């Protein structure tokens, strides 16, 4: 038996590791043993931990799997392979090895970057797709982003992260301030993140290669964009897509651009939420997901 | 007589200060006493010093005035007023007290941001206008800027600079690294800047309020942008305009968008030059200005 | 439902955030659900927390809302808008969004600076006004302040705070010493502030932009003064005004100068109190407010 | 013979020390040996060195003595005695020991605070008096000073310096930043002070008891004010008084207020000068002094 | 009602502050409400806290008032006035404001410096006087002090403290070492001071102006001596005076020299005690004071 | 021949070392090869270097030997033996090994402490004795030294140095400040010590065991005193003694008390000099020594 550990708080959820062609991946699994499976993907600068408030609310009805993608949380941080097709194929191999054959997929922020090529490459495993307050490189994320005061703070980090070496130079010694700004400035209510939450995100941020790996997603975005444009030309996604917005989120209109990549788009807006919907309005989000994942 | 000081290197040029409504401005003046006047404006993260290699080349024929704008170099750094109309009016006042009634105007980078409303507001004062490798807020600077790796590094700083407090936090203790990145990464040949050149820019960067004032221009960009849009609607620019591009500059096409704002646009591209045309190709730029300023 | 959090100490009071035209504001609300409403404003270098000892004494009978103004406590710190007309308009928008249409207003220190243009601009929303130990820019705060050693310490900070860049330079690394001096030297009994109290004020003083925002109120005092003198010429305040001074406070006579801006001015002096009346004599002040707010 | 040292730059001027009732005082003396004597007094945060540009211009005609007052430059720093009557009496004793019985007196800044009670107590020794850009405590210096941003930076330091212990706490580790602000922000042209000039003022500023003694003059101001009114009520000054203003100086009108303390007041304004007239416009000032000291 | 706080350890004693002509003074009061009053004064480097072990032992019989003198403990630290006649007058004003008209006075170390001019100036208010291990400047304190190694350590700090600026320079960064030496080296048993006791003395030693004000008493000693010689020429003290020695104290003979200044001198020596009698032998000292103040 | 080095500035003087019963002593020798010999002794906190300005003035006529005593300058610092009889014996052994049998002796400060038992023990070897501004332990140095603020700064260090361990603790890291105070505060003109002079004394002060050995002289003063009382009881010094005072020196009357220890005493006062006569008035001192040392 492989070693696993029960979460000290999420009763019934276990921390596991699995090594997938040399890449060790951390994931948390639990929930209803006989239920349909939900797979949850998080983004920057977070990890599986972002779903920690939604997971126990859905556990009564669903089987729940929340992995740390390569370069996230406690998973390994390879040197290359942060184009989203490679990340999705690695996720597919992790799920295959855990005998997760078909599931609902909900993905937030950069996690949604991974979810689009995943759904496009393995449509047979994704029964329904929910994308939360995020653009998709090359198909819905615009090639240019606003610079006018009032909106720039929402997207300034995109272009910054693509610059070589300078982000590492400026963030050094200022890691907690950088994280603190990202999390608390984009929430509707900053108290949605405790000091203990920031501590946890700082742990995986400053841990060997965390910053390098986080930036690598942005630095591979032009390759990921070209991949998605090739995939989009094969046809729109056929499975139902839920475009989940937040009334104070980063994306003004989620459903509109997604109608160009999916045949059936259902729109939902979460009230009283900034960008971090799974942590800010877990109940409201759980409700939409449970209702859509049917 | 006010105190003035001869430049230890630019023979015939003198450093002066004048106080304009409580605001002291540093400027360097020289050249042919009987000549037609050229006024030279520089941008971020520089000062009058950016023109130090062009100024002696034109001194034989023209009378040259190179001021530090408010918030630049050795000029004072007021707390507000960095919308470009207020900066332009402050500049106009300085020129009046120096009995500069009519002149040619060449402006680089954020200096060019000031040059557009100045020429729009004081049409008679500006004989001819040269704008060098810069967008003008709200009229030639697009409302959205590239995020593709490969072009995003040219413009990422716009949105970053608009964010409150985070830039001061990240730049602290890394002022030289930040400045060095701007100068050497955006030049075609980084040896266009000696270590002594960087030392001089660092001196004015780190002096009392240097960073604050530099950031203040970007943080006021929505207001300048609206101001420029308002004057935009009042007619095209009166006087002839030379749109100077650099083949490796920040702006792909300078002449094109300026045709939307001026009656007579003359196009010029400086070869083998990055963003810092006055320092990278002084001789070629001086010739273009010498021929256009007739 | 928005996320809110009960105060662990002020039982029956909840911490909330609301976003007003891009600016997120923190506020604490509680008290008797069917009572009349009192709105409480604090000044420098404090926050809503300065009312923490008065709030439970009035909660039996009044509805109580204590917001952090823009630039205070846990509210956002915009880059501009610290002229008190803009701040009062922002506060008005915040109150409207909570359907607080008519209320009693009590304001201390810089809080009173915002309270005056608020009462002048929205007289129908302010049933009665209480101003605590403060002058009002341009109408009751004198244009010159004392320099004699026995009095100069009460007002020296005013002019200091208007200087660009030097205050940030001198306070850096001495934030606690600066805070400690203000709170404990201006109270009649320095033990009115515990170490945990200073810790709390130090937390919000040192958070992103805390010093910048606190200083911005003083740096905009000339615009705030010009605004108030225009409002004063439209007529004096129409609602009853309570001028509360402290026998050891900063202002020798509150009622006197205020008779020129309000029609019915009632005077009260709290004994055994320095400048921080709500923290130094909370019952005495609660009695005066309870009696006046009828 | 006592040890003395020739100034390496001021030809004909010697640095001397003399002990005056336990207090060692440094002074620079030179100029025409049989000429009439000018005594030069400087203020905060300077020393005899502030007169270094005027002294050689007048040395042809006058014997010139430039002392460091107690608490200034290289003179001792007693613990008490910074009320200006005691400082003036100490200066008288120094001059008596150097056989200087009658002289012209020119005094700048806090030096002028010493000059007024000196002139009032020893009228037979002061042939004529020149006061430069300074108010005199209790007589021409107002009891309250302006606070509008625009003129507040000119006088903010007065009240600050009267505060016990906080100025030492805030200035510690920022001595050069504090000095640099005072000298360069208050001059019409900041290049009137070289780096080596700031270095010299920093040397005497950071030397044992330097800050304590400089601040002590402001802290004794109320005693100094009371002394001066006792003298000012005993009759106007008898000798001619030259009130020297600067067009960009700290004080709007010098001659006006001085007409109440002296029978014969002559007005002079030095053009293109900030507060530091002896360093900023030495030739113009020397001409005014030579012309008046007649 | 003024704010007061019960001492967490001393039953029946309250911490208070009162403002006396601008100077806020901290004091601890308690004991038998209708009992006769004892006022207790401490010296360097201590505070009211030095009496904390004697105070409960006398509280059954006497009303007890233990103030921090100006410059001590949590009392304000004015800039000047540490000549002991001025301190005594400040103490007198504090006692009058508390309606303490006639009382017993027991004073230790520099506190005894204050008590002698107090009793000479206000003989009707001092029923009886106890002076503990201290000389009186100019009157019992010798003009020269020992240099022999075996005893010079008892008094070396006297002359050291009068030196300007050098003490601050040497003690900086060594405050705890300096205090520890004073308290523990002069006690007969160094365990008379716990680490928590040293912590408390360090807190008030290192607070704003603590070292400055502590030294000021010694720096004004020649003014205090001249004052005491004038007072002594008016006649010897008429009330009974108790001269309290310690067998290992700083002063070899208390009673001898005091017979020249007081008419009735009672001698007492406390055994097994160093200089800090109130803390080292509280019960023996309390019995002597009780027997003498009855 | 032993290695010796010529002094780089004092031409004709050589630096030498010799070992005396395990203790290396550094000394400088030069002057008239066939002249009579003067041995020169310096004190705290100096070395032979204190005589560098006197040595060349006498070198034309006299043979001059200026040693570093044990614990001074570049000589060894033994662990014990700082009673002045042991030091004098160590000096005697050095002079014998260099075949200096009879000579004039001039001694300053602690050097004079050594000169007295030397002259008392080896009278045939000392032709004449000159003592410069110093008392002699137990015979001329009083057992108590004055503590008026006006005079305590001259002698406070005696008692301080006798305290175990605290001087090392307080002086650590402040060696230059401590030296600077000693040298420049006791000179009539502090410019008698250059920064290079202070550098030289700081070098030997800070050299390993420098502070320990310097303090050891003061810590042994009581043994030295008892030795000196025994020797004096054997008779007055029989050779002529010159008592050299300074008009601003440490010792008010030198010749007076010396009349009790020597048979014939000549008095001389050097004008315009603080304590450090050899450095402050080298020419005046050279003339007096010259006239007496015949």
């Amino acid at each position: 038996t492989p070693y696993f550990r029960e979460d000290p708080r999420l009763t019934g959820f276990r921390h596991r590791f699995d090594t997938v062609d040399g890449v060790r991946l951390h994931f948390v699994e639990g929930g209803r043993a006989d239920g349909e499976t939900i797979v949850l993907l998080a983004g920057f600068p977070e990890s599986w931990y972002a779903w920690r408030r939604v997971m126990p609310l859905l556990a009564d009805e669903f089987r729940i799997v929340a992995p740390d993608l390569p370069g996230q949380g406690d998973s390994d941080r390879p040197l290359v392979g942060y184009d989203t097709q490679t990340v999705a194929a690695t996720l597919a191999r992790l799920l295959e090895r855990q005998n997760i054959a078909r599931f609902y997929l909900a993905a937030h922020d950069v996690g949604a970057w991974v979810a689009y090529p995943f759904a496009a490459m393995y449509p047979e495993s994704v029964k329904r797709l929910a994308l939360l307050d995020a653009g998709i490189p090359g198909v819905t994320l615009p090639a240019a982003l606003p610079i006018e005061p009032g909106n720039a703070w929402r997207t300034w980090h995109f272009a910054f992260h693509t610059v070589a070496d300078l982000p590492e130079t400026l963030i050094a010694g200022k890691e907690r301030e950088y994280l603190d700004w990202f999390l608390r400035r984009k929430a509707a209510n900053p108290e949605s993140f405790s000091d203990a939450d920031v501590d946890e995100y700082l742990r995986v941020f400053t841990r060997d290669g965390g910053l390098r790996a986080g930036l690598a997603f942005y630095r591979a975005v032009s390759e990921s964009s070209a991949q998605n444009r090739k995939l989009q030309a094969l046809g729109k996604l056929k499975m139902p897509v839920l475009a989940v917005s937040a009334d104070q989120g980063s994306i003004p209109d989620m459903a509109g651009p997604l109608e160009h990549v999916a045949e059936e788009v259902t729109a939902a807006t979460i009230a009283y939420s900034g960008h971090f919907i799974p942590e800010e309005q877990p109940q409201a989000l759980a409700r939409e997901l449970r209702d859509f994942f049917r």
